[PDB]
């Protein structure tokens, strides 16, 4: 009975498992319950704290993945399968994971808390690319990750109602942070130094924690990778959420209270079966159930809140990958597939824009088209394909990120910004997709330190650098090891390219183009 | 005759002429200056089509420039070469319909290609007798026959009550057309070949050339065309029949005046009175528009130029078009607040916004916003040097560069052989400040070869450069191809190739401000609609 693997938290005793990292052992505590299972009458409801338990709770294995749709687009294809659930689905899914140095830190160690993405309809803390062992071993970090409800279970709201308030998926994450304040010290972690990091929808989630006062006392620093609380996809108005919830209720055969009672009687797989039809669409740009501007968790729209916020004592690292848009396209944009080079026509490009910017009027659509057409090669299929990617990535990620960076910096935050440009040698998506979002994650978590995953030796050195930047940032609010990475500011607009070459400092994050999205389009 | 130089006596349809032997650097040329081609459009003929000149008796002396057409005289910088060189250099008069011919000396024995110059000046000014339009060098060095004509400007040339008989519009254009006819009938007397006539002009001159292309009765009078920094399409070169009616009616009121009675009252106004009011007809801080320009009358112009270049068949046409490096800079010193010849004209963002309202007076608030956002440098949105240069680009692109790109594109798509250039050499003798770069009009002295005159103090390289240009233009006049048999490829819609003209050899470039001209030529219009 290894004492390094026995920990007492407020709810009782836990036994973890000693795991192997390339450089030595780590202690892992997997599948720790942090809430009462959100089932039966608790579906759609805020999470309640986990009741205390007797004896020694087995925390040696990942718990169930929160009930969700599973992507079937390319059955057996690595590129897709790696994001799919790797444990059983279940509404009973509120568990977090902790990795620590073995033996557990002498003194309080900075804590990083990961929050996965997945568009608010999918994701899981148990995916291999979120494995915390490398950060724990090589950098001595205490790493935490939590499951949170997605889809209808997490974000279906009847705003103003008592039994389906909206944002419960974000309350899930908040309860895991609270759990960290209360228990992490028992693992050798410092509750006084907590850094949130997340990607895509996890990044937006981190954002929403920044913008929601009750979360602010639970972390000190934040990293948003390829996602933001602002922008087209991450939030929905109270009105529009009510509409979607009602449409979905109707789609499954169902006064708020009665409606919600009827939904609660539905088998999980029924809700998922109809999730997507609430917003008929050709691709995956919008999802029906995402966080709602409830005037509670989010007192106002993220736009309103970031423009007027005071961010004096906040440090933030944010960044994008080289090809934010490419991933989206293979999911229902005609002309695009993983299996050919996706050289598209002009006509296809125009229709692509109606899909990627679903909210756009005819005029707005044309402005986009005319901006992104290369007038020297108006009909070159290669240009059109790359442009389609750019439109979609700029509108959804790159410009929302540039705008967040700018507002935080203008309003007191210390901000660092990056563009990630290395394409994993092991990517199974085609070359034309470049560096799609999500494929920086495995480097940050240090997977290339595992020789059995067959990354190049430079890729290993690269991963070591990133783990340093991220953990330096968690330690100190500054990614530089104690050329330099300069703070992003509104004046100079400096960010850095992360790739195999040494840090390069650049200025202006798609500045002209983001002025188009952030200043002009709105007026239009 | 008897004792006079036998090479200077020539007969044209209207009578006998005595020209003058002039010295050019490489030897003598024959000049015939001030030949009347119309009845003086004075008195009851004001605002009317030109009538062909009635034959005279005796030997008309053709040894000096004739009157300059009545016009506003620029008084922005008294004494300043940079403004003065454009100012009238002969007496102002309504009696001003004369043309000029330069020919080799002795006159060529076989028929020689004819170049006809049409000056610019916003349709409110200009004269064929300015020094920078001196035909002597082209005649002496290239053996060309060069012809230039005065045409009516301002109200005299363009005041229109569309539909009236007494003031139908476009008579200034009709003056040019009459001179083209006079060349068809008479140029052979000078050794010129009426079967080889290339029109060339700059600014309003170019827009003029473009309108002769667009107007069928002019098309039989010439074979090839050069448009320097101007086009029949674009925001300044034409007005609608309704708008022209409105302006003439307003001008009539400003001076104290049924169309017949109105025009009769105008005809009693002293020329200087019309001139003193023409600019009030359209209140503006700066010279981007003029009140009296070619009108779309459904006659001379059967539709808008925009429509005609979209629907036109131009298979037979060879055309040379281009722009100078800084088309906008000139405009700014004429009343955009913040801008001056005497300082570096660093401006604020607010001055830039305000400049954009003035430079694009037709823009809604949204359109103006789009323009500002497009031309803003988002890395340094507040930098006064970039803002100054962006004000110049906005006004240059909207008024000349983009109308020219659109012109080259339409013509090329529709059968024409097009050659395109951007001229980037700033004369060493220029008296405008450096910040203005190469303002429009400052390629002209090189095309006309002034730097071969050693007394003008151009550098040796400028002299070699001017020869290059004279060769390009006259090869084009001769053969439809500026190349001498590095190459100047035609401009096409696939490749969009054009050349830089400067002291270095030809360099081929692709796309004439392509992104930005997509903004002005495709997007802005639609923003107009909403
Ligand atoms: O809840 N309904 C889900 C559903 C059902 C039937 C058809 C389509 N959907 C949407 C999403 C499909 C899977 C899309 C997931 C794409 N993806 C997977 C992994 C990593 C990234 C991404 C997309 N990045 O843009
Ligand atoms: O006919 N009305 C004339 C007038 C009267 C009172 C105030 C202003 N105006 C307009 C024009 C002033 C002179 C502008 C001439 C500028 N300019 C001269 C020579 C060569 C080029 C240019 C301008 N190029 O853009
Ligand atoms: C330059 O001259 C103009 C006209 O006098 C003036 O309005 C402007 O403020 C001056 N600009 C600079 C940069 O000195």
């Amino acid at each position: 009975e290894d004492p390094q693997l026995l920990v007492r938290v407020r709810g009782g005793q836990l036994r973890g498992i000693r795991l192997k990292a390339p450089g030595g052992p780590v202690s892992a505590f997997l599948g720790i319950p942090f809430a009462e299972p959100p089932v039966g009458s608790r579906r759609f409801m805020p999470p309640e704290p986990k009741r205390p338990w007797s004896g020694v709770l087995d925390a040696t294995t990942f718990q169930n993945v929160c009930y969700q749709y599973v992507d079937t687009l390319y059955p057996g294809f690595e590129g897709t399968e790696m994001w799919n659930p790797n444990r059983e689905l279940s509404e009973d899914c509120l568990y977090l994971n902790v990795w620590t140095p073995y033996p557990r830190p002498a003194s309080p160690t900075p804590v990083l808390i990961w929050i996965y993405g997945g568009g608010f309809y999918s994701g899981a803390a148990s995916l291999d690319v979120y494995d915390g062992r490398f950060l724990a071993q090589v950098e001595g970090a205490v790493l935490v990750s939590m499951n949170y409800r997605v889809g209808t279970f997490g974000f279906l709201a009847l705003p103003g109602s008592r039994e389906a308030p909206g944002n419960v998926g974000l309350l899930d994450q908040r309860l895991a942070l609270q759990w960290v304040q209360e228990n992490i010290a028992a693992f050798g972690g410092d509750p006084m130094s907590v850094t949130l990091f997340g990607e895509s929808a996890g990044a937006a989630s981190v954002g929403m924690h920044i913008l929601s006062l009750p979360s602010r006392s639970l972390f000190h620093r934040a990293v948003l990778q390829s996602g933001t609380p602002n922008g087209p996809w991450a939030t929905v108005s109270a009105g529009e959420a009510r509409r979607r919830a009602t449409l979905l209720a109707r789609l499954v055969g169902c006064n708020d209270t009665e409606l919600i009672a009827c939904l609660r009687t539905r088998p999980a797989q029924d809700l998922v079966d109809h999730e997507w039809h609430v917003l008929p669409q050709e691709s995956i740009f919008r999802f029906s159930f995402v966080p709602v501007v409830d005037g509670d968790f989010l007192s106002d729209t993220p736009e309103a809140l970031i423009n007027t916020g005071d961010f004096q004592d906040l440090q933030v690292l944010v960044g994008v990958v080289k090809d934010e848009g490419s991933y989206f396209l293979v999911y229902g944009v005609p002309g695009f597939s993983k299996d050919n080079e996706s050289l598209i026509s002009r006509a296809q490009f125009l229709a692509g824009v109606r899909i990627g910017v679903p909210q756009a009027s005819d005029l707005a659509a044309e402005a986009v088209v005319l901006h992104y057409t290369d007038w020297l090669h108006p009909e070159d299929p290669t240009h059109l394909r790359d442009a389609m990617s750019a439109v979609v990535g700029d509108h959804n990620v790159v410009c929302p990120v540039a705008q967040l960076a700018g507002r935080l910096a203008a309003q007191g935050a210390r901000v660092y910004a990056y563009i990630f440009e290395h394409r994993a040698s092991t990517l199974t998506w085609p070359l034309w997709m470049g560096v799609p979002h999500g494929y920086e994650i495995e480097f940050i978590f240090g997977l290339p330190l595992d020789p059995s995953l067959n990354y190049t030796t430079e890729e290993r050195i690269f991963a070591q650098r990133l783990m340093k930047y991220w953990t330096n940032f968690a330690r100190t609010g500054d990614p530089n090891d104690p050329p330099q990475w300069p703070p992003y500011t509104t004046a100079a607009q400096q960010y850095v390219s992360l790739n195999l070459k040494p840090l390069e400092v650049r200025r202006g994050l798609r500045a002209q183009t983001c002025a188009f999205w952030n200043r002009f389009l709105p007026k239009l």
